């Protein structure tokens, strides 16, 4: 099963109790963005994040009356539509607000159950996309591919590590590509045990495709109230790319002197293959149009994958 | 019966009957569809050495001056990035993609792709979340049939295409259309079902190589190559590459007859075979800019994961 989160007096991790942490409940997120909360039916928020102030620019108690008909007029219909009741917990809309307080902002919605729950971010507003997707299709074989793929997303990114780690039967990880800058550690060959992404991180990360620590120094940010009015309970977060990250994995990060970090599910015949993963040794929040590329390269990669797994076997 | 190709029509080889069609050389028309320009260049020294007729329009240059310079000279800035991105011995089906501003011309798309010893150069005018949004709707479609109808939905919206089809081939090659989104007041294809032989067996090969072909104008007079054979080889020019590569006359006068001025389709490839396509009508010409032929180029790739995932689910 799993511990109960802290918040309601669970037990800390260690490294006896990895595969317990409910980390998709942590009750918390990162504060490069602000979540809300809302109720499916009447668009009512029910909770928000403790620094909404901030982003949105509306004073506190504003908010947490509020419909998000008035609060989001042209959008709330949208949403409506595009994720009907019954839908999956994957299934995200994403759309550009040019918002008062701030110039302009992503926002990302998916729907658990009745929830609603809205993400906002800053954002902004060519054929790198399409030159990396026909570089990834000629590469003759896994370990070109491989290459291909970790030198394409560094220099979409700019970051200082970028990885290609696949997982053996065991869920042993292995670095089979990597592209980084002068003057970093090679983790290319290195093996690494399964407990360093414990068994419920690894499903989390087979339905929900990226997710990021943007600053491994940065504390969360409370959800007030913590629960769910709905249900009296903790509101799923695993959907939520602001998810704060489990304080084990930024004890980790920290250890290896990584200050952001970001990676991509690599998911071939409903497996998790491996992962696309980014290290930067400073705070850096990637925009969420470039985490878009990034997207679309996962589906890509896991398409090639199967592709040159097939031209072997 | 499968048979070789015949020559093409320029060197003197027979014209195309009902009887013969698997035989067409359609990768190597000789000519291009007018919307656009090509350039053939020697992809070690970058001479120039082959250019549509009306190329002179698009860059604004006159032939001779064009055809005097190097590519060093002409595209300063992108040779470089050419060289590197298509290296000697790649295969044909790479492209690069870049946005140039020209002089007399506006924006254009260029893309390249390299055949041998060959550069290829393709001009085309060029011009939110849409694309996001629907990979993960394609992702979350319950079943193959909701899927195809989703895909095929999504595609008549990002593009305003009178009619979108998802033909799926059956294993004798027969097709069979099975979802399509169409305009008010047209006449529905779901469910019918079309001989082998329209897509003879010479095009369903190249189609599994190069993922999308279209015809912008099923009326328009193709546009010749100057000179019409490659003087590397005085051998024919490979264009099974190019999208602006002129439409078979058999299969434009199919089209024409069906009241269809614009035509596109896109491969759906599915454990390296041809699985269908998403094909699409435009009663009028109609061109689709290059940036909006991307979002499609995507959605035929994301297409081929989902239809291998919903079949898996499925035994
Ligand atoms: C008691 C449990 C421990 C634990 C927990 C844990 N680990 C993750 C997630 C990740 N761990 C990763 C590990 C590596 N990154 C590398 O670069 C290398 C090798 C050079 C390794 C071995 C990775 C990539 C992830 C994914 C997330 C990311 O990209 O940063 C989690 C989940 C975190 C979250 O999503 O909130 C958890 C709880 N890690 C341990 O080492 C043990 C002691
Ligand atoms: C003597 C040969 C004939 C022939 C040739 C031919 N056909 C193609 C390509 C296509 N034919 C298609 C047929 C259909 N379009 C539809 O909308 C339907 C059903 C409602 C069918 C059956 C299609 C879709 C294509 C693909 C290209 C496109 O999307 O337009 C070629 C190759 C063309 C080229 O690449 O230049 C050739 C030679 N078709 C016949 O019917 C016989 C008479």
């Amino acid at each position: 099963p799993f511990f109960p989160p802290l918040y309601l007096g669970g037990p800390e991790i260690t490294t006896e109790n990895c595969e317990r942490e409910p980390i998709h409940i942590p009750g918390s997120i990162q504060p490069h963005g602000a979540l809300l909360t809302a109720d499916g039916h009447s668009g009512e928020v029910l909770q928000m994040s403790l620094n909404a102030a901030t982003f949105l620019g509306q004073e506190p108690t504003v908010l947490r009356g509020q419909t998000l008909a008035a609060l989001l007029p042209e959008q709330w219909p949208a949403l409506q539509a595009a994720l009907p009741p019954g839908c999956p917990d994957a299934l995200q809309y994403r759309a550009t607000l040019d918002w008062p307080a701030a110039g302009h902002l992503s926002l990302t919605v998916h729907r658990v159950g009745e929830l609603l729950i809205l993400e906002f971010e800053p954002t902004e507003a060519p054929h790198a996309l399409r030159n990396a997707m026909f570089a990834l299709e000629s590469a003759p074989n896994l370990r070109a591919l491989a290459e291909v793929a970790t030198q394409t997303v560094r220099e979409l990114t700019g970051f200082d590590r970028v990885m290609l780690y696949k997982f053996a039967p065991d869920a042993t990880g292995e670095v089979i590509a990597e592209a980084r800058r002068e003057g970093l550690h090679a983790f290319l060959g290195h093996r690494f045990p399964a407990s360093d992404i414990p068994a419920q991180a690894r499903a989390l990360y087979t339905r929900h495709l990226l997710r990021l620590t943007a600053d491994t120094r940065a504390a969360a940010v409370p959800l007030d109230p913590v629960l769910n009015p709905q249900t009296n309970a903790p509101t799923p977060l695993g959907g939520a790319v602001l998810r704060a990250t489990s304080p084990m994995h930024m004890q980790y990060l920290r250890n290896m002197g990584v200050g952001s970090s970001l990676s991509v599910s690599v998911v071939v015949g409903g497996q998790l293959w491996g992962l696309i993963a980014c290290h930067h040794q400073t705070p850096y929040v990637l925009p969420p149009d470039l985490r878009t590329t990034l997207e679309y390269l996962g589906r890509l990669l896991s398409l090639q994958v199967q592709v040159k797994e097939a031209l072997e076997h």
